[PDB]
């Protein structure tokens, strides 16, 4: 197919608990399946026996492992791990045909950090080296991989919800997406953070000052599943979500992601809930363009002749996060080179005969410098 096909659906998820592509470490290789990360820096992988691992980094096998002789604690809005830092060969059967000398934590315990089922076995922080522990002097993966290799200083990302899709690295396959590409900048290397400024639901403006949805970050991250929301913002986002599916009612823990709804197999109604749009910064002055998500992003499916079903926008007191209920609906290119993130309509999101996700602009935003966080 395009010259990137052998990187086409190489990631997968079980019951949707997280992307993974898989690795292959040390020397014989030892090749383990690993969570796509984009919210933070560290790799890290599995390296002793726990109840959720089936497979583990056994470092003594490897000749090719280097003790730094250091440890490493990292800390997540969900779950932490503690391990020890090294660096070992790495290469990504189904990516670049190159392979790095990297940093790599082995983790040795863990909090809450391995989801039972989900088939990963470590994480891959995409993120850049600001925010990696023990402090931004470890270099994270992709910084190595495009020090030590010709592979450009780009990857994208295709995430097929409901699970797998795609991780094209260091370049962009056109069959992934339709229509045109927009970017936003990245405005700090950091996580990967946006400036929204604007936010509709069914095509009513919340009229939130945009300083309130950038408060104190926006960024996009593939390793948490929600869109979350800063306070302010998802008690308004929620009242208008509420008022606009009103030809029926939920019990208010549903909108608190408490309880769950279920409808008989292939019955959902979609229709009654609205589509949802962010507007973002683009790349020319006071423009601006608008990504639209459906529910079949933001209600997520729990795994009978029964659709069960979780509301998936959720509360936040660290900024918005755009993960993957923002991320299946799109093709998004993280094009560190350019220091901007594209995002296109996906081939694979999941849509109905009535509504589809959209990308669409150029719309005209005055002001967006004052919207960020200082
Ligand atoms: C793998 C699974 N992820 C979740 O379940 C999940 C993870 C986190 C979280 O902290 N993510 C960490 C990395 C990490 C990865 C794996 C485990 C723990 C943590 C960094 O990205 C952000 N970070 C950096 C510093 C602080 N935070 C938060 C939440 N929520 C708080 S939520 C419920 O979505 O609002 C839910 C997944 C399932 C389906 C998918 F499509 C995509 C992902
Ligand atoms: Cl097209």
């Amino acid at each position: 197919r395009g010259s990137f096909v052998e990187m086409v659906d190489n990631l997968r998820g079980k019951s949707g608990q997280g992307y993974y592509v898989e690795m292959t470490v040390g020397s014989p290789p030892q090749t383990l399946n690993i969570l796509v990360d984009t919210g933070s820096s560290n790799f890290a992988v599995g390296a002793a026996p726990h109840p959720f691992l089936h497979r583990y980094y056994q470092r003594q096998l490897s000749s090719t492992y280097r003790d730094l002789r250091k440890g490493v604690y990292v800390p997540y809005t969900q779950g932490a791990w503690a391990g020890e830092l090294g660096t070992d060969l790495v290469s990504i059967p189904h990516g670049p045909n190159v392979t790095v000398r990297a940093n790599i934590a082995a983790i040795t315990e863990s909090d809450k950090f391995f989801i039972n089922g989900s088939n990963w076995e470590g994480i891959l922080g995409l993120a850049y080296a600001e925010i990696a522990r023990p402090d931004d002097s470890l270099e994270p993966f992709f910084d190595s991989l495009v020090k030590q290799t010709h592979v450009p200083n780009l990857f994208s990302l295709q995430l097929c919800g409901a699970v797998g899709g795609s991780m094209i690295i260091g370049g962009i396959d056109h069959s992934l997406y339709t229509g045109s590409l927009w970017y936003t900048p990245i405005r700090r290397e950091w996580y990967y953070e946006v400036i929204i400024v604007r936010v509709e639901i069914n095509g009513q403006d919340l009229k939130m000052d945009c300083k309130e949805y950038n408060y104190d970050k926006s960024i996009v991250d593939s390793g948490t599943t929600n869109l979350r929301l800063p306070k302010k913002v998802f008690e308004a986002a929620v009242k208008s979500i509420k008022a606009a599916s009103s030809t029926e009612k939920f019990p208010d823990g549903f909108w608190l992601g408490e309880q769950l709804v279920c409808w008989q197999a292939g019955t959902t109604p979609w229709n009654i809930f609205p589509v949802i749009s962010l507007y973002l910064m683009g790349e020319v002055t006071n423009q601006s363009f608008r990504i639209t998500i459906l529910p079949q992003q933001y209600l997520r499916p729990v795994e009978s002749q029964d659709d069960c079903y979780k509301f998936a926008i959720s509360q936040s007191s660290t900024g918005t996060v755009m993960g993957a209920v923002i991320m299946e609906g799109f093709y998004v290119v993280f094009d560190r080179a350019r220091k901007r993130i594209g995002f296109a309509v996906s081939a694979c999101h999941v849509h109905d005969e009535f509504r589809t996700a959209a990308v669409e602009g150029p719309f005209v935003t005055l002001d967006m410098e004052d919207c960020g966080y200082n």
